[PDB]
């Protein structure tokens, strides 16, 4: 897989699952919640609004390199062309962009940098 050439929807497809795996592990490690609550708790980390909030934080603080910001810019984009119902389009684009960045680093095996981004996302959302 050539991540630098892969289209953004495919990158986001990958990163969506990668981030999900980090989040679910995080939720189980914190523990102390009944399993029926896990889905709802996960939504506060993986919804469009949550992922967009992370992107705004990352862009604002210059947390990312220029290469990573180019991944995000590309990642907004072209979405399959439909938006999930009752979802704000800009929020959805920034969400999808986050997923593209996560996918990108996963497929390039940049584990350490990916840890950094994902743990930062988690800290932002929990603050």
């Amino acid at each position: 897989i050539d991540a630098k050439q892969l289209n953004s929807l495919a990158l986001a497809y990958m990163g969506d699952a990668v981030y999900e795996q980090y989040i679910r592990y995080h939720l189980l490690q914190k523990g102390k919640v009944r399993p029926n609550q896990l889905h709802r708790l996960g939504t506060s980390f993986v919804s469009a609004k949550a992922q967009a909030k992370v992107v705004y934080h990352l862009l604002e603080t210059a947390f990312l390199t220029e290469e990573e910001e180019a991944v995000l810019r590309r990642g907004r984009n072209a979405n399959s062309g439909t938006v999930p119902k009752n979802t704000d389009v800009q929020t959805y684009r920034h969400s999808t962009a986050f997923e593209a960045l996560i996918g990108y680093h996963h497929l390039l095996n940049n584990r350490e940098r990916l840890d950094e981004i994902v743990y930062k996302a988690i800290a932002v959302l929990e603050e």
